């Protein structure tokens, strides 16, 4: 089972703490709106905390869970917070995605053109 | 054959972080633990996250993280619910000791009320 | 199967909210460099929620990715967050680690002496 998500953020807030500005103990808490051509298929909701901050690379450890029809998947990563992409581990998940793993990959974070591909094995 | 659970909960220690702007909004969060018992006698406690992902008048979402620990074994749980009084029901993701490679669902109901209760089914 | 990890905590933020001093709500997010014999074998990043403290113990639910060239393990704990050695439950992993169980117990925790000693079945 594949998947191509247009994810479009519904609400974040972006905690900083300790000092002013992004480094280790801030935390990114979200949800977004998931679509296909056009279409709202689901929503997520997640918690990224920096567990280091260079200036170069913001690393995140990451928790998500994806809300579709047919049941929810659960996801979490520890990667580069960047636009790059970077892939979730899925580790499970309800109704037609329980026991299902898998991957799924972050394009954009948290910009108005941010995507997930999954792949799930189930 | 599934197996069921009934858990009697008392909240321990909270702290509910109001985070961001003062007042219920995406970024909250609480904190807890609490006391699990059976007919009268404590079998266990727990602990956990809820983090407000989305907040609007009609829904509070939370993303929820548990641990419940037992003589048996640990039991992991998460939700992706509203965050209301009404029943909610987590999945159960693994654990350990005799819930080792669990499956399932744990339905909270009367949470923040002196009857609050974990129904569980195991798989 | 065994392994041990020497851990150097990297950047670490101790949150105190709430009542100053460990209370409920507080929380721990930090990054380590692991190592064997000297050398660089990965990462890791995680993030321990005090849930409830007393004069006795304080109990943290902890989460914890560990990152290796081989794949990622990920563990979590609801256990006293002292000095003392404390065993997580490894949940799963990706990799040569997908499918994973487990324990892992950390000593010597936030020291320069810590280490990680995992057994996975
Ligand atoms: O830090 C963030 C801010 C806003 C939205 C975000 N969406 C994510 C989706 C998957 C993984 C990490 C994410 N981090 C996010
Ligand atoms: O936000 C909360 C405050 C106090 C106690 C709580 N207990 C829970 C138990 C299972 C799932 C979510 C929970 N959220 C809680
Ligand atoms: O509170 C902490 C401060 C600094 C480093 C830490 N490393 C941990 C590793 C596994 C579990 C909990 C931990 N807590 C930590
Ligand atoms: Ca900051
Ligand atoms: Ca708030
Ligand atoms: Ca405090």
């Amino acid at each position: 089972v594949t998947m191509t998500l247009d994810v479009k953020n519904d609400q974040v807030a972006k905690h900083d703490f300790g000092k002013p500005g992004m480094d280790v103990g801030d935390m990114d808490i979200f949800s977004d709106i998931l679509s296909v051509d056009g279409k709202q298929v689901g929503y997520d909701g997640g918690a990224c905390f920096f567990t280091n901050v260079t200036p170069d690379n913001p690393m995140t450890y990451c928790e998500l869970t994806i809300h579709l029809d047919a049941g929810e998947i659960f996801a979490r990563s520890l990667t580069p917070h960047t636009l790059a992409p970077f892939t979730m581990a899925i580790t499970g998940g309800t109704g037609e995605y329980a026991n299902s793993k898998g991957e799924l990959t972050v394009s954009g974070v948290a910009t108005p053109d941010e995507k997930y591909e999954l792949k799930l094995t189930k």
